[PDB]
């Protein structure tokens, strides 16, 4: 039972990160299981040319998907 200790949050609590909304679940159900279902929001972890790394704020799965498969989110509407 790891004891450890609770410290400060990782979030930059100042600079917002780039989010990418899954335009279409990927990969396809014919090649592999989709790590980020459509409509799912993901946080931009790293940018590598046309392909970047992101993680789902719902499941917390780290995977690499093509920007085309996702959409650069700007912000909410109802608040």
């Amino acid at each position: 039972g790891s004891s450890g200790s609770s410290g400060p949050l990782p979030n930059p609590e100042g600079l917002d990160s780039d989010f990418l909304a899954v335009l279409s679940d990927y990969p396809s159900p014919d090649i592999s299981p989709p790590i980020f279902r459509r409509g799912e929001k993901l946080r931009v972890i790293s940018d590598e040319g046309g392909w970047w790394k992101a993680i789902s704020l719902s499941t917390g799965r780290e995977s690499y998907i093509p920007g085309i498969c996702v959409a650069r989110v700007s912000g909410p509407s109802s608040g």
